[PDB]
C-alpha cells in the first residue's frame, strides 16, 4: 500500500504470535522493540539513538508479519520509547520511499 | 525519485543558505538539525528517542529544499547525532512509503 506522513505511519504487527502496533522508521537501521517475551535464545547488545545509547537483547532470525508481509530477522527488545521497525525489516518487505 | 532502504536515505538539504546531509526519516515527527547559527527568535525544547532526552533549540516557518523540492515549516537544532527530516516537512515535499 501507499502510506503518507500526515499521521504516525504505525501498523499491526504479529511477532512470537502475538499483535503489536509498530513504526515503520526509515531512520531506524535496525528494528527496536519495547519490553516483551520473545522464545529464543538472545545476545547482550548495544544501540544508540538520539539521547545516547541503551541496552538491548538482541533475537536473530525472528519471524514477524508487518501488515501481512512476512519477514525473518533481526530484532531488538528494550527500552525504546516506541516500537520501531527499521531498515532490516523494510527492505524484507519491499518498503522503498517516494516523492 | 524512489529511494530503496538498503543503505540510509540520505539527501542533499539547503537550509539558511547552506548545504548539509540528512536522513529521509518517517519515524521522526519533527525535522532536527545539527548545531548551526540561524537569524531570527526560537523557543527552546526536549525531544526524546533511543537513549533520552536532548536540548534544541526551535525555529519555526524556515524554507528547506530538499533534492529540489522546497518545504517551510518548524525546525529543530541542536547536538543531534544526525540531521533527519521529519514528517512535518516530508508530507510537504509529497514522500510516501510504499510496499
Ligand atoms: C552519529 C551516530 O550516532 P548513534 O550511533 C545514533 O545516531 C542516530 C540517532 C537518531 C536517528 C533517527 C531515529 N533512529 C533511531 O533511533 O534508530 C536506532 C535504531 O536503529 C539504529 O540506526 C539508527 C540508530 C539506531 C528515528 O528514526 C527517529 N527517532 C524517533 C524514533 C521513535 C526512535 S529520533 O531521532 O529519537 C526523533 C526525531 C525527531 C523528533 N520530534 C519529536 S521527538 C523526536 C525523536 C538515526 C541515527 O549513537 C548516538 C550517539
Amino acid at each position: 500500500p501507499q502510506i503518507t506522513l500526515w499521521k504516525r505511519p504505525l501498523v499491526t504487527i504479529k511477532i512470537g504470535g502475538q499483535l503489536k502496533e509498530a513504526l515503520l522508521d526509515t531512520g531506524a537501521d535496525d528494528t527496536v522493540l519495547e519490553e516483551m517475551n520473545l522464545p529464543g535464545r538472545w545476545k547482550p547488545k548495544m544501540i544508540g539513538g538520539i539521547g545516547g545509547f541503551i541496552k538491548v537483547r538482541q533475537y536473530d532470525q525472528i519471524l514477524i508479519e508487518i501488515c501481512g508481509h512476512k519477514a525473518i530477522g533481526t530484532v531488538l527488545v528494550g527500552p525504546t520509547p516506541v516500537n520501531v521497525i527499521g531498515r532490516n525489516l523494510l527492505t524484507q518487505i519491499g518498503c522503498t520511499l517516494n516523492f
